[PDB]
């Protein structure tokens, strides 16, 4: 399933190129501008550990998350990965969890180490 093919298929879109974060676009958007650090952000995702069926949705709490870039108010990878994307983009994320939430974890939701797949569309940002 995605997981897997975002392993297999996806791009590194990490600075050190440690396939810590990998993306596929699974529905191009359009722009030719992504949204800049501290813009405003507004997705919808569903988010699940990468081994583990059930989601936690942003559709589930019916409203979009919000959320301030490259603020640090999200894990790492969602800094990374949402500065790549365009207004109306689908992408898929896996990541590793020193991009997400490491060796502590975040219990009860995120175990130790960790790796996480998103799907995420970007809905909209404006500046801040
Ligand atoms: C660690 O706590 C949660 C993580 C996630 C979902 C949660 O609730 C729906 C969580 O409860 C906290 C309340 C909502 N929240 C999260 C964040 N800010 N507010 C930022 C921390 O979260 C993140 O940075 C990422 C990306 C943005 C969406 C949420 N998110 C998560 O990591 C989810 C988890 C995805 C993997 C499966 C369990 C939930």
């Amino acid at each position: 399933g995605a997981p897997a093919t975002v392993t297999e298929q996806g791009e590194d879109i990490t600075s050190k190129k440690d396939r810590g974060v990998l993306k596929i676009v699974k529905r191009v958007g359009n722009g030719e501008e992504t949204p800049m650090i501290g813009d405003k952000v507004y997705v919808h995702y569903k988010g699940k550990l990468s081994n583990g069926k059930k989601f936690d949705s942003s559709h589930d709490r019916n409203e979009p998350f919000v959320f301030s870039l490259g603020k640090g108010q999200v894990i790492k990878a969602w800094d990374i990965g949402v500065a790549t994307m365009k207004k109306g983009e689908i992408a898929h994320l896996l990541i590793k969890p020193e991009y997400a939430y490491g060796s502590a974890g975040s219990l009860p939701k995120i175990p130790s180490n960790a790796t996480l797949f998103f799907e995420i569309e970007l809905l909209d940002f404006k500046g801040e």
